[PDB]
């Protein structure tokens, strides 16, 4: 056809994905981002009209960020000045809007370097976070109810994670969760008085003559954990000249014998509150439901009805305990639950009742639970063909469990085999969004029918566009590695011949509950080394992969760098038995946890892999965050595991890369999986006589996520897997 | 058949240089390490006695870094647990040896982790540091005095240095002065409070499970420095009960009106000191004499005793203004001085008398002043041939000083043209230290007459080895460039030829004052280079280097990176004008000053260097020292030389880089040249789009310098120079 996917296509993004992201605001309606004017759709009937001319920019100047209105319509906030922090915090400015006269209120404005903003779900109340505390504006402009003052930075944070519990158990910054109706505000504090910095340099501009010392509380394997505690605030009752009166709701006693974690907050109703704790070894978890009594102002949580999880083979939930999705009344829920046969599954639980009922079952798991209405719940999976690399939405008929309905299996079977939905609210429209293993395609819904409204965007110029390109294909597949079957994919080159043989890149994660043999669509680095460079992109899931029941997942318990390691020399051992592969051209690479298997690959031994890249790896888990590290391996005490701490580095395989080529990157400011990890990978290798290379990027994160790093990062390391391949 | 002189040779230290290592304890008499066992040598008749044996201190317990017998010979200092701080500090422990018993000094002894020991110059008083502060040992056995109090890890320094004073001002981590009967001990004082810190991470074993921030106190340029003050205690009149007064000699009021270092203190006489104080802007410069009175015990320094030292067209001094040299009653002294015509010379100074009287001149430069006795003047110069990097001893009848004469120039011309000299005390025998272009060596010589009395070491050995290896030669000469001499040195392959194009590496230093064209033997990389791979690797002194008068050193004056980077591309034109050399083949490296200079030349767009590595490099003047970059550069304000601060960075000359291919090196523990300042050039060249390779050392310093890390090092570099020429 002429015309490749080069790595310039790549970088630049001439061959764009188009996305239908929209926000709900109602039952029925939402928001969109046609060009730069923000327009409402009226879901059932079609229309829409412009609900912010004036664009990205005007109202004061600012180049806006975010547009959160306010749930009764009245306000709109307007984030300005955005200031990245970690993977989900930053700080900004905020104006508040009138929107029923279409003014600025100038009266007690939040002030500029606000760490969170949130609405209360009914009405127009605030409540904010800034210099660790919590603030409540009851009109947006009135004067702001301060509500704690214990905040302090870097040591207690009011209402905002630190940084593990951001990372690693929220996957958020917020630590606010409103009642329903805005009556109640629930908090959790953190403290991080006891928890070591980790201290690394920050060189900034060329102007910054001496470099700043960035210091962060980092809680790495075994050191001192932060701690938690949780309250809650009434906010109809906050007395205009005295003090605020957050009742705390202390953990279970089963919790409070150790160090703990708080890692759910779900609001049952509006009196009811469930808390899931979990310990430090993350094979036990507990519920409280705590429901309020209005003759004390307390909060009780009886035993009776906490609700205990826990695992005897590895840890609880995939990452974290998964959340209940309670019913309406408040009195029962619904929460994924791995069964007696390995696979997680929806099980109804009743409040005051022991145990639960398996809703779903069969050799298959059910990704989440997306929406929960009077009769129907909804629910994805990769249940379909008996792919573990497929998600398909489906509906549980609540009066009969065995009337299961697939809403998104059909519709175009080929095409999309890949779904996620979001639902307006009571869930009477849904927005379908396929991924793949076609062009994305985005519908929307009505739940009365399951019939499709409208087709929101279909990807036409995407498609178009690709047709002048010699565009590669994905296998996908499996091989029978004992009785089990492992998953894998393969980007393979346009004009693939089974009777010439290409070289063989590894894309690499693999780890803990880890996908990469699936059936989503992508334009990325791989595309361009299999349309230009002529090389098969392949990649595997092993043992500790994910999706696919606990007898492959928990193979990894108390053992990372085993298994999720052999199996991916497995699989390269197994693609070159395959005749199309080249044995002398075999290059594995990875980025973070895939950083860290590929340098075990490299130094394992095995004779398969000529050469491979690792970036920003991890490299020895006792320098890795504890949440994470310990969720698998457990403690480095010696009474624990700190025998399988010492045997899966890096640095102790250092002998066995002078049998291989090896590229090694990391961002100087990681805040992450730090620098350290490849200064000790580096110190390891000089010191037994092993010559690599190396690249480091001066003030990058953890994503290496800057424009131009981006750009850069990428060139690099295609000119080292085209030297190693032997390709010009 | 013949072998090759490989990397592996150079590295495992094969071919080793003996030298004769020998250190003056009387006018007659040396002490030499044989074995461990170290011998004294009579110096006339050459005989020899055992004075410690080998066998003795297996039962100290300890391998000993070094010995020190004190002037008298009663006593020995046994130096051990030597660890290295900067350049020239250390942290020790010492023992002290009875030598008329046979036993170790058991009580009162000097503390774990002294910082500096010396003894007095007659007798056996102990002048020690330890934890910044100084301590008086009258006798070994007896307990010590304590002189001062204000010592102060990083902020009060009593008789050591600081980080800048211990680099660019003493090469020295010592700052005790005895006076020379012992009676008077003298020191400075620094004051780092306001010195800014400069931060950095120590990654350590990988048993360190968070990395260490290093601090140092470091006055960037422009940044505020450290001051001084200067004292003067009577040790033989310390109250065993109350402290010691320290008589403070205040600087000249032309100090005090700004900012000022000491860069020199010198004893002239028992009652006599000289001090020499230099502007922060160092074109200034001042001596005081200061004589004591019994009659009150203050140190009175005349005006009418004080000499001036500027500079018109530079700066005072080649690094530092010189050291006098007094005449034994004290009255008179000789100092090395810029000439009129630019030229450095011996300048006889009265003390009384304004002017100097020159004792030398010529087209040449006086580099130290070795000795004085009451007929001679001993003198190191580059006078001999015109060879400016060529070294001879001299002598200068002091009654006419027509009457000079070249103790060293005829003994072996051909073998010896790069000398220098130890005296003995009172200097009635001479050691000469031949360095080159032959192998090393040394002889004994007797001042009285001038006769030879041995060889002490000639190096037979090692010529032996080298007849079978294919050893480079090397050619040292000239080109003119606008009429003047510019020196070159050439290391040649073995069996070279005028008809084949030989690739060309330029090693580069290029600072000021700096000298990489001499004829000094040397067994490196750059002969292994040459000798196995082919590779004439040249150097080239242009403008700004030293030794050839002041018209070329001082051309460079407030003006890095302007005539030395385009001078070292104009003799690699001119080095392609001669027809043996591949100009499709040229390439450039250094390390620190010459890895700046690496990086301005393959950023300035010249065509002429495929490639280069910058070692260590600076990348801009306002991230080194202030001591060091004011020097030539001025200070970094806009009433001074900001704009050319500015314009002399590797970073605005990052986009030219893409025409060349490129290695950046760097240790992450860099005191002197910081890590910080290769950041700033890989950012630079990562936000304008050019590959380049990389490699970080961690932990590593700037001389790189383990045992793996050294290995390690040039077996990469070897890599990138050997793949760039295209040699297998
Ligand atoms: C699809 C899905 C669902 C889900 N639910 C939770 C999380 C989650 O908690 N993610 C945080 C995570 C990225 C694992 N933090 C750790 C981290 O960053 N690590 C670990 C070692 C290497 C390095 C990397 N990369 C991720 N998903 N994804
Ligand atoms: C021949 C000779 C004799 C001598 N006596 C003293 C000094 C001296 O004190 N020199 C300053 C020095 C120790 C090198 N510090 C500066 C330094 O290390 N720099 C400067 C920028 C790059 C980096 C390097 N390399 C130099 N000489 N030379
Ligand atoms: C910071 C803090 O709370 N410290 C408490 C202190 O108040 C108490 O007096 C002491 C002895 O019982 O115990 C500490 O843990
Ligand atoms: C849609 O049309 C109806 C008026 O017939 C009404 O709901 C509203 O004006 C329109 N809504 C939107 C979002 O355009
Ligand atoms: C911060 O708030 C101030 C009010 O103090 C406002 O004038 C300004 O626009 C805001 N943003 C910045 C960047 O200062
Ligand atoms: C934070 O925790 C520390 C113990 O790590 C404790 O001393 C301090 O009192 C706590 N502060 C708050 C506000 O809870
Ligand atoms: C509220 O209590 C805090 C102590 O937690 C105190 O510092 C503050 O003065 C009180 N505020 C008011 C308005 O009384
Ligand atoms: C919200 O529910 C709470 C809890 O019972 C009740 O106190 C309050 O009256 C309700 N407020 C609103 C606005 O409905
Ligand atoms: C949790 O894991 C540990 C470590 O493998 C094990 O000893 C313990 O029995 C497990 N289960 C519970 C409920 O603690
Ligand atoms: C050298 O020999 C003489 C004569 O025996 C002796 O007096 C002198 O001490 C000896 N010196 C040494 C260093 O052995
Ligand atoms: C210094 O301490 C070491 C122990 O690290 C000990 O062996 C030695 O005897 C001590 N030396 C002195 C002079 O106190
Ligand atoms: C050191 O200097 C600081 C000013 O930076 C001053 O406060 C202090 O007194 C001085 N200390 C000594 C021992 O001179
Ligand atoms: C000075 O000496 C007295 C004893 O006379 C002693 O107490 C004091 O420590 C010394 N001075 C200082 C500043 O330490
Ligand atoms: C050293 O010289 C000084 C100054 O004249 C005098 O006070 C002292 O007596 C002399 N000491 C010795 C040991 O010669
Ligand atoms: C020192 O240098 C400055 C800066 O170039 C110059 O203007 C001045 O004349 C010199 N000052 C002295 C005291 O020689």
């Amino acid at each position: 056809s002429r015309k490749t996917y080069t790595l310039t296509d790549y970088l630049k993004n001439t061959y764009r994905l188009k996305l239908y992201s929209l926000r709900w605001i109602s039952d029925h309606e939402y928001l969109y981002k046609q060009e730069n004017n923000i327009l409402v759709f009226n879901a059932e009937y079609g229309n829409s009209s412009v609900f912010l001319e004036n664009s990205t920019f005007d109202e004061f100047g600012h180049s806006i960020n975010d547009y959160s209105i306010s749930p009764d319509g009245q306000f709109i906030l307007l984030e300005y000045n955005y200031v990245k922090q970690w993977r989900h915090s930053y700080t900004a400015s905020y104006d508040i809007y009138d929107l029923n006269k279409r003014q600025l209120i100038t009266e007690e404005r939040i002030p500029n370097n606000t760490q969170w903003v949130t609405w209360s779900p009914v009405g127009h109340k605030l409540a904010y976070v800034w210099n660790n505390d919590i603030y409540v504006k009851i009109e947006p402009n009135l004067p702001s109810y301060r509500i704690t003052w214990t905040g302090k930075e870097d040591i207690i944070y009011n209402g905002i994670t630190d940084w593990v519990y951001e990372e690693e158990v929220f996957s958020a910054y917020s630590a606010l969760w409103w009642s329903p109706n805005g009556t109640f505000l629930a908090y959790a504090q953190f403290n991080d008085t006891e928890v070591p910095l980790i201290e690394y340099s920050f060189y900034s501009d060329e102007s910054l003559q001496y470099p700043k010392t960035v210091r962060v509380p980092y809680p790495k394997a075994g050191a001192v954990n932060p701690t938690v505690k949780f309250f809650v605030v009434n906010t109809d009752s906050l007395s205009s000249v005295t003090n605020a009166t957050s009742i705390q709701i202390t953990a279970p006693a089963s919790m409070l014998i150790g160090d703990h974690y708080l890692c759910d907050v779900t609001w049952a109703t509006q009196e009811r509150i469930s808390l899931q704790w979990l310990r430090r070894i993350q094979n036990y978890s507990v519920m409280d439901i705590c429901d309020y009594d209005e003759s004390s102002g307390r909060w009780n949580c009886l035993v009776a009805r906490q609700h205990i999880e826990m695992s005897t083979t590895g840890w609880v939930g995939r990452f974290r305990p998964s959340e209940p999705h309670f019913t309406l009344d408040g009195n029962s829920f619904y929460k994924i639950i791995s069964n007696e046969e390995g696979y997680r599954h929806i099980c109804y639980f009743q409040i005051d009742k022991k145990d639960c009922t398996f809703i779903t079952k069969g050799t298959w798991e059910v990704i989440g639970i997306e929406a929960l209405t009077s009769d129907y719940l909804y629910y994805i999976s990769n249940e379909y063909k008996g792919m573990p690399g497929g998600r398909n939405l489906y509906k549980i008929q609540l009066s009969d469990y065995t009337k299961v309905t697939c809403l998104s299996c059909e519709l175009n079977p080929e095409r999309c085999q890949y779904y996620s939905v979001s639902f307006s609210k009571e869930a009477k429209y849904y927005q379908l969004r396929c991924s793949g293993p076609g062009l994305p395609l985005y519908t929307l819904h009505s739940s009365v029918n399951d019939k499709g409204l409208r087709v929101l965007e279909d990807n036409s110029a995407l498609d178009k566009m690709l047709q002048n390109v010699q565009m590669p294909s994905k296998k996908l597949d499996f091989i029978i590695l004992n009785e089990t079957k492992f998953w894998y994919q393969m980007i393979l080159p346009p004009h693939f011949d089974k009777s010439k043989k290409y070289p063989l890149l590894l894309d690499v994660y693999a780890g803990p509950c880890s996908q990469k043999a699936d059936t989503v669509f992508r334009l990325n680095w791989a595309t361009y080394l299999a349309s230009t460079e002529n090389i098969i992109v392949a990649s595997f899931d092993g043992r500790g992969s994910g999706y696919q029941g606990d007898k492959i997942m928990h193979a990894i318990n108390r053992r990372l760098g085993t298994f999720e390691v052999e199996d991916q020399i497995e699989a390269a051992r197994q693609f070159s038995k395959m005749g199309f592969v080249d044995n002398k051209r075999i290059a594995i690479w990875g980025w973070s946890y895939g950083g860290y298997v590929t340098s075990m690959v490299l130094g394992s031994g095995s004779g398969v892999f000529k050469c491979g890249i690792a970036v920003a790896p991890v490299s020895r888990w006792e320098y890795y965050d504890s949440v994470y590290t310990e969720r698998y391996m457990g403690l480095p005490t010696p009474e624990d595991n700190l025998d399988h701490y010492r045997n899966s580095t890096v640095m102790s395989r250092a002998e066995n890369f002078k049998q291989v080529e090896y590229l090694l990157i990391h961002g100087t400011a990681d805040d992450n999986v730090h620098f350290q990890q490849s200064a000790q990978i580096s110190k390891a290798l000089v010191d037994v006589g092993v010559d690599f290379q190396a690249m480091w990027y001066t003030d990058e994160d953890h994503g290496i996520a800057s424009s131009t790093a981006h750009q850069h990062i990428y060139t690099h390391m295609s000119h080292f897997i085209k030297q190693c391949f032997s390709l010009p």
